[PDB]
């Protein structure tokens, strides 16, 4: 459903498997696509390489 | 979660058909009932009727 | 059939709400009435409770 | 695809007036332009002309 | 049988097919073929090209 | 409805024969029952009576 | 390095909302970025859409 | 699953705290929990009781 097409939609953008794009559309973003985004440009640069399978 | 799985099949097909993840994720729910192959071959059949505003990258396919 | 009856009528006979009942609909089964329908007779057992109620608005 | 939002209108529409689905979008298309307000006030004033078979549940406009 | 008359005539002038010049005569238009027409010509940017079977003919 | 069905066929007639909506269901309704052939068949024969101003494009039976 | 310290946070959070550890780490990851008030505070919020598989242990926020 | 899961888990389980919880981790069991777990209740008698912060679940 959404939270699918979500997580989708985050893994597209910042290039991060399903895995951790899940772990910013959770929590405090609630399923807000905006929130979640934000939260992951704040973060870019604590994010582990095996997190990532392409470029944002 | 099985959101995450369901995901990671709306992101291959996204990237296989071109298309952004809302119709990406049409072609996987419903009859194809989330079989891959299935679904490929429902954009292959519908292609020409997707619209062009649906469109985030070239179909690679 | 409009794309709009056709959810209405899936949601009138399945009693799931109009975005699982669009999802039934649009795919494989390519807004065909009877292959949607179908599909949920399959399907039916592992539908999610939150399929078969209204989302919540705004 | 504003299909779905369609279909909230016409479910609306259904369940006020009693009527299928069919007969729910006619009042709903043309000058109406899928306002609520104004397809309900169609069927009020054309209430007589809907055939018995369209009508699937109790009217409660 | 005007009804018939009425959606053959909004199909002719707008060049739309015939299911959906019967939407623009049901509804608040009541049959009217003026208001039907009206309708037709503000909404004309919304209509899906599908509906087009012909070019509006004065 | 059937509203739309017989429309679909006076507008054939009207396209074949030239003949405005009114008169293309003169020939369908009656004796023809709404046989598309029947009714061009009738027009052929009787033509001679239609009023010129009845006829808004080109004759192609 | 930071796992064993993000460890005692899911920790905290598990033995107060009486989630597992995979969904004790979900409330901390994301908009929250490890604030253990923040992480708490959207549990509370958001404990309805918690599946009950996800709970081992006494919820006593 | 995260490092700081597995180590979060390992020490629900076994009741250690997280130093201990992420020794079991690192190294030959490659941050495997099955192992992770293995080594711990195979050496369990030589871990001191000031490692050990609750008791163990399942």
């Amino acid at each position: 459903a959404t939270k699918a097409q979500l997580i989708a939609e985050v893994s597209r953008r910042t290039g991060m498997n399903v895995e951790y794009s899940q772990m910013c559309l959770t929590g405090a973003a609630n399923w807000n696509l905006e929130l979640a985004l934000q939260s992951f440009e704040q973060q870019k640069a604590n994010v582990p390489p095996e997190a990532f399978i392409s470029q944002p």
